[PDB]
């Protein structure tokens, strides 16, 4: 049959897709600006289709219910097809891997420890070892699944700190998790991907750092369901525009270009 | 039909694959040591199959010949169905994607600067805007590639410049490389993948360091014929042990563990 528009889902979150200042001006794609939008740009230049971005109607990423078996978030809307392809920070996992179909990383990444400048924490052991500090992830999604499936002693540690600690350390949104650091004098430390971390080091008011290395090693792949033919020309669309520059190029647009913390 | 061993093929290169110390003791898979001897194994246990290390025949990685349209390496090996699936540090590229299938990464990294300790280098620009310390790669493989096929203007300055300069900067091993930085009193620089280049900065004489960003960021894949049903398996296989954190600790064991350079 006749090309169709493809649908694509993805998520609102700085800097990878927001609504512009301007945006009730404005209608379509054009109304969002940011690294995922302007990624889904030049994946469609280089495959040849059109395509409307649309924001996925869960707010989530993607996880199996264990009771009914079925997938929320962006891997959802792909597994029962409502979208074509997933453009958004979206971690690759085996049990994702398993259900849709994953292009290549186009960014590469690991969880990381968010501080409040001044706060005496340089790892994740040091964090385990401690409770005046808290400490905890998003409510949802790939950093709190890392934890709880985590049979490494150091991080399973953590888990069962997280899971029993109060107040509740778990937060519904990265600007939440942010927020906290910035307002718990030290006290409060934010598990969270470290592209993030990287990107919120650069906004004022300037108060955050990254500490210690990462915890794991992983990656975002664009996403398609399973089979699907756009899979493999958008795999190749990934791969070109790595090794064209561009996606450094696009990082450093993002994240650093405009930084607001010093050169 | 049944079963049948798995044909892997791998290339000698330390610490990937190496003939143990006492290998003419010993017989078949058993002859050999190293990250990527490890990771079959695991890779194997994981998916339930029966396997045999075999030695590209050419000593390559793989590319296309412009003439010929023929592919050689383990690439090569793989297209011509001489071996069931490649084991080895080989990068994952947009031609390579093209005629074979990759697992998703099972190691990131990027091309970067070895220096003799001391050698007034900090970056590629340095090495570009001068001629008095030679730069060179090997003379086959995704690095050389890099720069032969980049657009980036300071990366098509060093790619003019290697293949006008003389003596030939370019070698025909790591080995050739190293001993050539070794020997060449600050006068060669070697343009290497990282994770070669953080090996070597754990070994005597510990003479060599590692210098500058890397210019570039991607990965080795597992890869398999096109459409090869160990595929799937395999890519499974792969984000399961780095979800277990196994890669990470393969890494270390390979790298650092017994570095030879101090703690
Ligand atoms: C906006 N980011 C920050 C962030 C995200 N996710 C979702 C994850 N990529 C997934 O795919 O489930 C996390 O799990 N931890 C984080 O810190 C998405
Ligand atoms: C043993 N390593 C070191 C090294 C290798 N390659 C081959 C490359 N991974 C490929 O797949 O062509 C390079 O191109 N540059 C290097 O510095 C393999
Ligand atoms: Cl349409
Ligand atoms: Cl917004
Ligand atoms: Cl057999
Ligand atoms: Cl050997
Ligand atoms: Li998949
Ligand atoms: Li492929």
């Amino acid at each position: 049959g006749a090309n169709k528009t493809v649908v694509v889902t993805t998520i609102l979150e700085s800097p990878y897709v927001m609504m512009k200042k301007n945006h009730e001006m404005l209608e379509g794609n054009e109304r969002y600006e940011g690294y995922c939008v302007d990624l889904a740009a030049e994946i469609a230049k280089h495959c040849g289709f059109k395509y409307k971005l649309t924001i996925v109607g869960d707010g989530k990423y993607g996880a199996r219910d264990a009771d009914t078996k079925i997938w929320n978030g962006m891997v959802g809307e792909l597994v029962y097809g409502k979208a074509d392809i997933a453009i958004a920070p979206l971690t690759i996992t085996l049990v994702r891997e398993e259900v849709i179909d994953f292009s290549k990383p186009f960014m590469s990444l690991g969880i990381s420890i968010m501080i409040k400048k001044g706060t005496p924490i340089e790892s994740a052991e040091d964090l385990s070892k401690q409770t005046e500090i808290a400490y905890g992830t998003l409510d949802s999604g790939s950093t709190k699944e890392f934890f709880r499936r985590s049979k490494i002693a150091v991080f399973d540690k953590m888990w069962t700190y997280m899971r029993s600690a109060e107040p509740s350390v778990f937060v519904r949104t990265t600007a939440e998790g942010v927020a906290r650091v910035r307002k718990s004098k030290g006290k409060y430390a934010y598990l969270l991907e470290s592209t993030m971390n990287e990107y919120i080091e650069q906004r004022k008011p300037c108060d955050t750092m990254k500490v210690g290395g990462n915890l794991d090693s992983k990656g975002y792949g664009i996403a398609t369901p399973k089979g699907s033919s756009l899979g493999n020309a958008v795999n190749l669309a990934v791969l070109k525009l790595n090794e064209q520059g561009l996606l450094d190029k696009l990082k450093n647009k993002w994240w650093y270009d405009k930084g607001e913390c010093g050169s």
